[PDB]
This record gives structure tokens, sequence and C-alpha cells, in this order.
């Protein structure tokens, strides 16, 4: 229940009070409050600033750097799953910081005799790698076809550390799991942060109208043209207006819209949006979308042709998508880690050491199979043993999104740095 | 303090918890739960989904659509700033939602022969624009100078509804504004969300040392290959495995990271995008950066030179910028309206009706010079009357970020759907 310095800053430049003013309005003492910039209190703050509480409030945790769970622990939070009547599945859960969404280990419960009956789909979207040692059956529809009935495969050969296929479960899609056979089987499935989120949920507020007319003109093929004929309305341009408003012929101006990743076309829209004043990467093409599961597909043969050396370790790819650019999975085989963003690690053989330099200095933890950590953003960290350990990661911060109005800015280290102190 | 239906089915979800568990965990009836999702309640749910009562808290407000001002609230509004000794600035207040940061028109009351004193700047960035009569000098430096002392002028000829010379304040650089002479004079500064904002919030609680590692990474030129090598090393991929990866020569990926623009370079990217998994547009250069007002700065002339029909509208160009797409300046001169975004507008003159459709039916309001009014993102408006109304424009939903995600979503408008009922 701690305040935000930065929120406050913010709020009190917003409704442009200075440090005395806002003490006064909110009727508590001034070096209190030249103190929060560096609960009964909170609530008087909120109250000066015409803001509700939860938009001074700070981070549930603040400085962390590593969070880890034991073997045993990932063991004693097994939950079974009741479904179509049977035990379905059995639940666990890996290491995350309390109150965010940890990765998931299931047990494929449902015999090879039975079709597993489907969940509802859920908006995130995630990378499922078996585990092994059984095959087992991915149910994508209602009706099974080669389309919504796969075997993903675990690996029955010698590099086990690439422990078996996998693939992305499309955004909102049903899907379940059952044995292709005798062979138990388990399976890991990493979600990442839904970037549409809070799109989502700004437009679940508006009235039905304008939700009425964002889908309109969502609807369709979402081209250059028509991102562009928004981005003109927006600035009370036409097409006619821009094109001499950017000094371009109305004629090449259609040809870019026909062909927005020709060099030709790039130099036209970038020229508008100098112009115009907005970002023509956003007016790019992107890979269409299939809606299957066949262009994710990850095979184990498919792992083990992308193996590589990375610094002190081996690596191998699990499924990925150019549309899904802050989910990443990958296959790590032990015997300094940083990535711009979350990372969330589950030991598959060996005793292995994960250390970090943290807030105390350097510190460590042992973990074995099924034991896991968590590392934030930027958190400097390695992994000693021999073994094996599955690397999955997550986050929006900073995910391409960030990086898209990182590249937009100036000087944004000094930025960050002006907001910190 | 009500619940929003989409953050507890999402983790409920996460959590994966079924209605019946979520009921029983949490302590409170089930027909209550179903009807959530379709107080003393709040905190258990919070409670037993392990998460803030903040998390799954619905908006302040819901189904607004419009929200006005009238010159004589605005007027009222009215507040006065000291500084370096004398009344400074006098603070009006524009159209806004309750809570939200309202657009500001100032009186320049810092007369010409005296330096008027710098404020700490904001992270914010801002389009203002001289309404008039007189003009007025800009300061953005403690010593004068060229660079950072420059007259605003405002327009003393017949198209009065171009009120004068609009410029875009830099994020974080301090500024200040007296009058050039005698003739009084009034400023409109308009803020849009800073799209670094949540990123900073963020940064600021992690640990110090992840922070000068991210500080670190962001630090210097942040070119393409630089970017790109975050992206490798978040895959646990070098530069060569990557070339390999995608299928292509080592000597190529060198020279797209030296043409990211070039046709030939954002083919080789988009390849490695693929095959990786990652959005290549990202990668592309955007505008350098210069640090002084003299690149957004639009003279009365440059606005006049821009007018053009807008349907029943005529529109001139305000100050804008390709690094701030979500940041919007125009003047409409009246005698539908539907953006992807918010608008602000502020009449200038004339009595002049704002129209529009919302959740009761058709509805409208008379606003004259000084009024002002605020629709939201997606709400179908018109103006009607002859005079002059300015429009501005801000908000992140949905912003040129929501848009690159959108353009790599399967059927967007589907999704959207989905999250609301």
């Amino acid at each position: 229940m701690r305040i935000d310095p930065f929120k406050l800053a913010h709020w009190m430049n917003a409704r442009k009070y200075t440090a005395a003013q806002t003490a006064d309005l909110a009727g508590l003492p001034l070096d209190d409050l030249r103190r929060l910039l560096g609960p009964a209190a909170a609530t008087a703050l909120a109250e000066a600033l015409s803001v509700e509480p939860s938009q001074l409030a700070a981070d549930a945790h603040r400085n962390l750097t590593v969070v880890h769970k034991s073997a045993e622990e990932m063991h004693a939070s097994r939950r079974p799953i009741q479904r179509d009547g049977i035990h379905f599945y059995n639940f666990y859960t890996l290491a995350a910081p309390e109150g965010r969404v940890a990765p998931v280990v299931l047990d494929i419960l449902c015999p090879s005799d039975r079709l597993p009956a489907l969940n509802n789909g859920h908006l995130e979207p995630a990378i499922t790698v078996n585990l092994g040692p059984g095959d087992i059956n991915g149910r994508w529809g209602e009706e099974i076809t080669p389309q919504t009935w796969r075997v993903l495969h675990a690996n029955h050969g010698g590099d086990r550390w690439i422990t078996g296929d996998s693939y992305v479960e499309p955004s909102y899609c049903p899907h379940s799991y059952s044995l292709a056979g005798d062979a138990p089987a388990r399976i890991v499935s990493y979600t990442a942060q839904s970037n549409i989120s809070p799109l989502m949920t700004e437009a679940n507020n508006w009235s039905t109208g304008a939700f009425e007319e964002a889908l309109k003109a969502l609807s369709g093929k979402v081209s250059a043209g028509s991102v562009l004929d928004l981005f003109l309305a927006r600035r009370a341009h036409t097409r006619t207006s821009a094109a001499e408003a950017a000094g371009v012929p109305p004629a090449d101006l259609e040809a870019a819209l026909r062909s927005p990743a020709s060099e030709t076309g790039l130099t036209v829209l970038r020229t508008l949006g100098r112009a115009l004043g907005f970002d023509y990467r956003v007016l790019l093409p992107a890979d269409d979308q299939h809606d299957g599961v066949g262009k994710t597909w990850t095979t184990i043969e498919d792992s083990r042709r992308s193996r590589r050396t990375f610094g002190t370790y081996e690596a191998a790819s699990m499924a990925s998508a150019a549309h899904l650019p802050d989910l990443v999975g990958s296959f790590l085989r032990v015997d300094d880690l940083i990535d711009h963003a979350e990372n969330h690690y589950v030991v598959t053989e060996g005793r292995l050491t994960l250390e970090w330099d943290g807030p105390d200095g350097p510190a460590s933890v042992e973990l074995e199979p099924d034991g896991s950590a968590w590392t934030g953003p930027f958190v400097r960290h390695r992994w000693h043993g021999t073994g094996t350990v599955l690397k999955f990661g997550s986050g929006a911060h900073l995910g391409y999104q960030d990086w898209l109005e990182l590249t937009n800015t100036f000087e944004p280290a000094a930025t960050l740095r002006r907001g910190r102190r």
C-alpha cells in the first residue's frame, strides 16, 4: 500500500500543483510529501489530485531479481483437474513472482482411446512442449481431422535434452491433450502476456456504439491503405491532401499501398510519415495468419537441426512465431545470461546451480529436475553444473512494442535515468 | 469499486480455477460470481486469486462517449501561478473525463523585458499553439540563443481561424513563455500520454543492477544491429547461428544491418524474422532526433499552406512529429467525425453545436469560444454552425503501438468481440 514517487510527480505535474499546494490540498505534512516524492495519507493525495488511489500506488514487489522453486515444492503444488468425468490432468506450477502468472507443467492422464474434451481456449498465446516420455495427442477442433488432431512427439532418441515436439497454441482457440498410447507423459505450457489485452480491457468500457465502430474499422483485410486512411482521417487529411502535403504523386502513393515492402513504397510511406507526423513502420506488412498450428509446429528434428553453441551453452529452438515476438522458448544444455525481458527456467536433468548478481551481492540456488526459477528483466545470471534446463521468455517490458517506441526516443537511457531519480 | 468481468475471467483462467472452485475458495455465493463474470466480495476474490484488488477492479468510468465544459466553467477554473516573484501565468483547464489529464489554456503574463523563468520540463511531449493576439517568446534553455529563444507568432492577418505558430515541446526539456511585446496573449498546450511511461514505471522497480544493465543496452546509437543482437541473445542465437538458421549469407546479414531501409535489407531482416520468430519492422530506421524545436516548428504560413477540405470542414495542420504518432493537432473551420483514438476540442469562434450518437441516442451541446469537449475513441460526432474549433488528439488505445500488434493479430475484430462478451 505504498506510494509511487514517479506516479506522484506525474500527477502533481499534470494538475500542476506545487509541493506546498499539494500538501495544503491533501491536508498532510510537507516533509512527508517531500519524502514520498523522494495509508491514511495515500487516500488524501488521491483526493487532492482527483485520481483513484490505485493511480498512485507503487508496485506490489520492488527490486525483485530472482525467484526460485524447488522440485519438492513444485511437486507439492500438484492439483488434479477433473474433466469429462475422469482425472484429466495433474496441475503443477513453476517459479514466478507472487501474484504473477506461473508457467505450468501438466500430467496427461486422458487415455489414448478417449478423445480429450476441449477447454474453452484463452487469450494468451502459449508455447507447449512435450516433456515425454510418451507421445501425446493434440486436439484443436471439435471434429477430428488432420488439421485439428496431431501427435506431439516425445524424443525417444539419444539427445534427450531436446525433450520433444513443440508448437504455439493460437490465442483463444480451444485445445486439449490425451495420451497417444500407453507411455505416460508430461507437458510444459508457457504463456506470454497478451499484447492486445490492454486495448481490449479499454475497449470493453467504451460505449457499444464506439465498440461497433472500432470493430468495423478492424474488420476485413487490415491493409496498409486501410490503416493509412485512419491515420489521415485522424489528421483531417484525405489521400489527395496528404499526397500534395508530402509532395508525392497520387499515382505513386497508390503503388506504395500496393507494395509497402518494395523500396519504392517504403520511401513514399516514410515521406508521408515525415510530412504528416506518423511512423511508417506500422504500415509495413507482417506475415499473414493461418489459424492452424501447422506453421509454428517444431518437431524434434527441427530442434536438433537448430542446435548451436551459445556462450558456454548448447542451444536448440522451440516453436516460435513472427507475430508473437515477445514469446520465446529454448532448450539449454549446461556443462553470462541477460535478456532484455523476463525468463522462466525449469530444470529437466542434473543438479544445477543458478547464480545471479542481485541487491545483496552474488547469490545462488541449487535446482534439480522440476525445480525452476524466474529472472527479472536485465538481471545478469548464469547456470553451473552438468545438465539441462528449459529457457522460456515473456514480458511486455521491454517487448517489441517498447523497442518501437525506444527507437523513436531521443536519448532513451537519459529519459529512463531521469524517471528513476 | 466494481469488478471487471474481463480481469476476473483472465485470473480464474490463469490460476485455472473453475467457477465453483473460485466461489468455494473466495468464500462467497456462486450465483454472485456467475453474475460478476457476466466491496466485501472483491477483497475475497483477490485473496483467492493471489492478486491485488486493483488487478480485478473495473474502470472508474464506463460507457463514456462525450464530456463537455462551457466557456463559463473553463473561465471559472482560472488559477494564477506565481513564479520568479510575479504573476507568471493564468491556469485554465479544458474538458476531460474526471481523473484524466486535461488540456490547458494559459495566459502569458511575464512581460517582454523579463526573461521567463523556466519550469522543470515534463515527460509528456506536447503540442503548443499561440492563440494570440500578441506574439510570445519561447524559452528552451538557460542561456538565450537562437536555439533556445524564438518568437512564437500570433496570426495578425485575415485567416484568424489559424491562430498562430505551433511546435512540439520535447519530452523533459525545461521551457517557459513570456510576452514578446505589449499585446496580451494566450496559449493552448496539449499533451499526449507518454508511450515510454509504462516501461519507466516498471524499470523504476527493478534492482539497480538490472536498471544499469538496461541503460547500458539502450546507451549509444540504438541501431538495427544493436537491437537485433538483443533479439538473438534473447533466443540463444549468435549472428552466425541465426544466419544459417535463416539460410542467409553472413555477408548479407551485415549489409542489411547497414541498410535496413534498402529492399535488400528488408528482405533479409524479414527472412530472419520469420525464421527466429520476431517482427522485423521494429528493426527498420526512424528519423534521427534533433533535441531542438526547429524540426517540428510550424509557422502561420505553414498552416495556411496546408489548408484543405475535409468533408464539410476546412482544415490546417499544427506542428507534428514522426516519432510522436499519437499526438495530433489541427485547425478546423466549420460552416461525420470518428478517429481511432481520443479527441479534445476547444472552440475559438462562433456558437457551435457538437452532436454525437451515444448510449441514450443522439445528443448535442452548444459551445462558445473557450468552451470545449472530449470524445472517446471511435465515437461518431460532428460539428454544426459557423465558426472555428481546435482539434487535438492523443490516447494509447489505439495508438500506433496497438496498430503494430493489430497487424500481427489473426481476426482482431473477432478477438475484441470475444473479450467483450
